[PDB]
């Protein structure tokens, strides 16, 4: 099947600069008929489950401040926090959901420095 | 690792009428610390990702009609849609998050029966 792995497992940046989550799939999660990337990204604080943030690897969930954005395309992807926030601490996880079984990566925790 | 799997791959019912899909877990997901099963199912129509449906194996997120309900405890769960309607023609798809890596079930296909 389609293994995902992320990078750092964890890392820390003081408030309000950036802060980058590498995400690489086993295989290409690219559709080409519609040139898309079934990839997303979860965001999970403690308590709660995870919580999708962006999807087909750069368009973000409706509500999801404009700080967060995705890139990346066929087997490399990353999440960028232009400016880390209070709220932003919290578990990243990216996820492909090209080909069943839909997978996660290992996942990253976001903290401050 | 966590195995999840369905039951059936696809079915389907007459508008209005009920429908229940089943997901097993390979282990337990309930936790014990707080008695609360890490557990969630998804929609996904085509040409959009999944969406989160429930969460916590019976909480219904925001948005989500009552129609929507889940039960099941430890390596048991199933989702039922008590009245069909035909926005409910989907693919649903559980999901344990209890422990990494958080995992999918292979997809039930919902259709209305004509």
């Amino acid at each position: 099947d389609i293994v995902m792995t992320q990078s750092p497992d964890s890392l820390a940046v003081s408030l309000g600069e950036r802060a980058t989550i590498n995400c690489k799939s086993s295989q290409s999660v690219l559709y080409s008929s519609n040139s898309t990337n079934y990839l997303a990204w979860y965001q999970q604080k403690p308590g709660q489950p995870p919580k999708l943030l962006i999807y087909w690897a750069s368009t973000r969930e409706s509500g999801v401040p404009d700080r967060f954005s995705g890139s990346g395309s066929g087997t490399d992807f990353t999440l960028t926090i232009s400016s880390l926030q209070a709220e932003d601490v919290a578990v990243y996880y990216c996820q492909q959901y090209y080909s069943t079984p839909y997978s996660f990566g290992q996942g990253t925790k976001l903290e401050i420095k």
